[PDB]
């Protein structure tokens, strides 16, 4: 009965029927976008209307439109045809994969290029890559795929061992038209290959691993009801699933005695962008935006027990649409567990004689999605003692290019001729915050060197300073690490037994933020990555940093239009958008596949509680 | 046979002996500290001779002495005394620490000041606290301790909950004297009490959690031979325990397919400090090195199974000495155990079919100690991928205060009238670096920022730096997360398949150093802590970074001193020390008994391997 429901493959069976009654949906249109909306504000009424919002796509060339439908009632609430020039493409569909190298395939330009290299045709695959938005006119309004290609000697192959570099060709995916093919040279595709299950290449496997098991005789501390609401350990939360975003938290709050406190109304990760570093005009152009581009959501892996779960896992198996309006099961694509997590709390007293050990554990929620080569694992985590953590594990196999002949200053050499250029991998996380309720507002907190002299008088004394942020204006902050800057939200309004504001202490890993220069397009269209954080007025539309079209949008949209309002953000319903990521320098340790790099964020309780929320924890 | 085998008790009762008939260990001798020295370079002679250094303090007055003691040989190699006015103090005696509460017992002005606050003095703790170095011209050359006193309401009451404000008194614990009280005026003495396993403060305990059962039928991965060598999963090291530095790693090597090839001579934390941000007379004096002065190796505790660590735990028992010279066991000690570690690395591939995942673990090594009010554990991890890692849990009990009335820009409110100096915590890890043996060199990279232009007509390039660290004149160096600052420890001589030296990447976690003023005593005695990053050519004596006696020694020791040598470390024996710590600004949540919180660093292979070091990791 919940509004947070996950949706179930009757929904979406439903919105298929309404669609196609409507006339919306014929042999040309493809669903490149399915998702159920969040609840108005002031979801006090019970009066359930459970809404999808829908971009449909049309393979023959007219208008894609935006379509909201509501399945309780049966009916379309509004569909608008979408000017793409204007508002951005849609999403990348999973069925244009394919259409990149087929087109190519009969494009006498491509031919005479894989001739000259001794390549034969049916042997390169090539990478459907989002375009972006650069000096080619002929573009705007056209729906654009680039292609770089790869070789595989035999179908088992790894091809990104062997890139073909100085060759670049782009396509208009819907006339299907080759717009340009462009040869800058000749280079040797590197030979050797990268198959890292070849036992030529990893040696005789070890034998000296032995098993660890761990299981729960008595089953979970958490409960599951309703299909994706948890309760564990004085937390309580709603797990949702979007295609975009992937698991979407809700309604995250702790139980402190005899009231069920909000913390968190809904936590994602927004957006997330690799931007590459090569000045190559084969590949300059490359900034993938994996979630407002591709939809990590429907790449989700089916996680293997024993394999990718380990211990006594909880699934969840997320329904969504195919691109016909099809109901399609992501068969245990969310892991969730909970976790020994070592010392919790520990003193032995030398006047007192008593001796105290507690140990801590977290509540596990994380998916695992795979994009060309890339693989990303999000993980969530809850701590016992109020502690919210985010980490992103980063994964898969490195995108090649040749290494250069004298070297370069911007890829990195990996085997004899093979390069891996430079990168970040860099995240939005979209806290729409709820400390005690929706009445908050955002301190940055620095720390303060004090000098020698009068009332210090020892050198030794240092402060700390708060900085309320009131408006949006001014609420675009970076990050600080040798001044040890954290944010606080806080609800002034609700106050803890020191009569101080209630509040949580967010802590950046403080690593390098968007490295282009701030005139380029990427800078432009990922203008939240240039930023640690930003803090927002609520609104039910601004649901991305990037904007809803991201796809060749020429820039702007989302974070920067949305602070020019200039909106009370103090002791207000605000949301805060943290950027994070990863700078990548490949090395050879990453070759041919890549041991799990990460990054994340936490968030800390700050006065929220009178006292450690952990002492009713016992002894093992 | 190994001459980096743990200390016998064997061994100390030799030294003892050898002492003893030296005329060295009479009745007013005390052991101070005692510990094994590591062998000269160049042991390849296997000529083992077991050597232990001797601080001895007498309790009459006389000057302490410095001994080398030869336990194979059974003589005194060298005997020195000490003049403490310019070389140090020695450290703190654990039978001192009740001698401040007896002494100030029976002083008229301490009787005084007690009677004005109506405390029972049989209820009064005094903290025995050590000195530092400001302005009291009779302390040089006196061994002092001060004190501040916390009440008792009874035995098993936690002291920390009644701090004693607005007084101190300063003792010299040879000759017996009180030198000075200070009463700056009344607090009153905050009454809640902080007794964590008080029903009435935790309420019920929790019946929700389920157990979490962590075995290995098969027995731990690793092996343990001649008491303390480990081998697991290719890594090869020597564990050894130090009564002032803890655990030690000795010999830390990677078993490369037919070669043992070195990373790290020896890995310690050789000085910790916890300087306090009050500038209070009553505290702006406090600054504990936990390490140099109070020695945290002898106040190991004894690890429980199943409640300091779970799973399959191998055990060892480290012997130190007592004040007299006789063998005591810390039984179960250090804790070593393997731990699943999640995935390892992932890819799920869209061209050969092919789906792979492995699963990452660690090997942990571990010990726990308790310096009065502060609980620490300190834990290397060593990982499957060749990641080296440390980390540093803070727990125990915060250091109050009295808040006053009108607040503080310098203390936390924790509780009605209950203050917490902010203070931070900082550690020093020295690294005896042999990356593929011991010609080595370090060099700073940061990330570099293009300009859009010829070259980079996009705007995209961004590239990296590389600095070599040429003379110690040179090496001393600070963080700059914004440009993603980091070391690599390189080999100019190795050279992996690609022709590149071999190397290891240090990454830090950037938090602040040393706040307190340029001037101050603390700055000049820790003056390791004001910045992120040293290095020094190899020396036999160069131990410590704050020098071999930190007690009340005026400063400058250690580091400045070393590096002002100015010696070449391009391609040479060299010793990384890196600085990081914990700022606390003591939070609500911390009373009365803190949840753990971490800090720490990693290193990570940086082309020390010719691709990635676990492709021959089995399938579970
Ligand atoms: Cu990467
Ligand atoms: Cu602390
Ligand atoms: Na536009
Ligand atoms: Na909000
Ligand atoms: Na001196
Ligand atoms: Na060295």
């Amino acid at each position: 009965a919940s509004p947070f429901r996950l949706a179930s493959a009757g929904e979406i069976s439903e919105v298929q029927g309404i669609l196609r009654t409507a006339g919306l949906l014929g042999p040309e249109k493809r669903i490149a976008y399915l998702g159920v909306l969040d609840p108005a504000r002031g979801a006090g009424s019970e009066a359930e209307d459970r809404r999808f919002r829908v971009f449909i796509h049309d393979v023959s060339g007219a208008r894609p439109q935006e379509v909201t439908v509501s399945v309780t009632n049966g009916t379309v609430i509004s569909a608008v045809e979408l000017d793409t020039a204007a508002t951005g493409e849609l999403p990348v569909l999973e069925e244009e994969f394919e259409v990149v190298e087929q087109l190519l395939a009969t494009d006498e330009r491509w031919l005479k290029a894989l001739a000259a290299r001794n390549l034969d045709v049916s042997k390169v695959r090539v990478a459907p890559l989002s375009a972006g938005v650069f000096e080619y006119a002929e573009e705007r309004g056209r729906r654009i795929l680039r292609g770089l290609a790869f070789v595989q000697d035999f179908p088992e192959d790894s091809a990104w061992a062997h890139p073909v570099d100085g060759l670049v060709a782009y396509v208009d995916v819907v006339s299907k038209e080759v717009t340009r093919v462009i040869d800058t040279g000749v280079f040797p595709v590197p030979a050797e290959h990268g198959n890292y299950t070849d036992p030529e290449l990893t040696g005789p496997l070890r034998t000296t691993q032995k098993p660890i098991s761990i299981t729960q005789p008595e089953g979970p501390s958490f409960t599951v009801t309703g299909g994706n609401h948890i309760e564990w350990e004085k937390w309580s939360l709603d797990v949702g699933f979007d295609v975009r975003e992937g698991v979407v938290l809700h309604n995250i709050a702790f139980r402190d005695g005899d009231r069920l406190r909000p913390i968190i109304n809904r936590a994602s990760i927004a957006e997330m962008v690799v931007p590459y570093g090569d000045p190559s005009p084969i590949r300059s152009w490359q900034n993938y935006f994996d979630t407002g581009e591709y939809l990590v959501g429907q790449y989700a892996n089916s996680l293997e027990l024993g394999c990718d779960c380990l211990g006594d896992i909880t699934y969840l198996s997320p329904v969504i649409s195919d691109a016909f309006g099809n109901p399609r099961e992501i068969r245990n694509g969310i892991c969730m567990h909970e976790e020994d997590w070592g010392i919790l709390a520990k003193h032995s007293d030398l006047w007192s004689g008593i001796n105290y050990t507690r140990r801590n554990r977290r509540m596990v929620i994380s998916f695992f999605t795979t994009i060309g080569n890339y693989d990303y694992g999000f993980y969530w985590y809850l701590y016992l003692d109020g502690t919210i953590e985010f980490e992103a594990k980063a994964t898969g196999v490195v995108f090649t290019s040749a290494f250069p002949e004298g070297g370069s200053d911007n890829i990195s050499q990996l085997a004899p001729g093979l390069g891996a250029p430079f990168h970040q991998h860099i995240f939005s996380a979209r806290l729409d915050m709820a400390i005690d309720g929706f009445t908050n507002r955002v301190e940055e907190e620095d720390v303060v060197r004090q000098t020698m002299g009068p009332g210090n008088e020892r050198g030794n004394a240092f402060s700390r300073k708060r900085t309320v942020l009131t408006r949006e204006s001014e609420a675009v902050r970076e990050a600080d690490a040798r001044t040890g800057r954290t944010w606080i939200i806080s609800n002034p309004e609700s106050k803890n037994r020191l009569n101080e504001p209630v509040g949580y202490k967010l802590h950046a890993h403080n690593q390098p933020t968007l490295l282009a220069d701030p005139g380029s397009s990427i800078a432009r269209r990922a203008a939240f990555a240039t930023k640690d954080l930003w803090v927002t007025r609520y609104a039910d539309d601004e649901r991305y940093p990037t904007g809803d079209f991201v796809n060749q949008h020429s820039g702007g949209a989302g974070l920067p239009s949305y602070i020019a309002q200039d909106r009370d953000i103090d002791g207000q319903d605000i949301v805060v958008w943290h950027t994070f990521g990863l700078t990548h320098f490949p090395r050879v340790e990453d070759w041919p596949i890549m041991p799990v790099d990460t990054v994340g964020f936490k968030l800390r309780p700050e006065g929220f509680f009178d006292r450690s929320p952990v002492l009713d924890v016992p002894a093992n």
